[PDB]
């Protein structure tokens, strides 16, 4: 999951979180 909104980590793209813009470090 995306800790900065909570998306489900298979939203991520090219580096970023698709829905909330936030780094891929950000991911859990």
């Amino acid at each position: 999951y995306c800790s900065d909104c909570g998306a489900d980590a298979s939203q991520v793209r090219g580096g970023y979180c698709t829905n909330c813009g936030a780094s891929a470090d950000r991911i859990r």
